[PDB]
């Protein structure tokens, strides 16, 4: 049982390949994405995973992609991802509306970019 699979909840789904990511927003709706680019050996996003789990839980309507970076080295790279833990946030018509580093330490950081972008905001 990985890391990034425990206490996982039914709006937290794991992307392997660039065609699962582009379905999944395209699938997403005008829902809220949060994309978790994680490392399997980053100690920071291990960290910060059971808070990003039980925000999960908070927040059921939005869709959260957890992106390996170890395991989906290209795709992340045309994303323009070069540290981690790293986030995008999309929304709809408006496609990418967030890019930005958290730690646990500053994970209000990821609550205050739920509060400018979730549905209803």
């Amino acid at each position: 049982p990985k890391w990034w699979e425990r206490k996982a909840g039914p709006n937290m789904i794991d992307i392997t390949s660039a065609e699962q990511f582009l379905n999944a927003l395209k699938d997403a709706g005008d829902r809220l994405v949060i994309v978790d680019f994680y490392g399997t050996w980053c100690g920071s996003c291990r960290a910060m995973f059971p808070k990003l789990c039980k925000t999960a839980k908070e927040h059921p309507n939005i869709l959260f992609l957890k992106v390996n970076f170890d395991e989906n080295k290209s795709l992340c790279k045309s994303l323009n991802v070069k540290v981690l833990p790293y986030f995008h946030f999309y929304r709809g018509a408006d496609g990418q509306v967030e890019s930005f580093s958290c730690s646990l330490a500053k994970f209000q950081k990821l609550r205050e970019a739920i509060e400018r972008h979730n549905v209803g905001s």
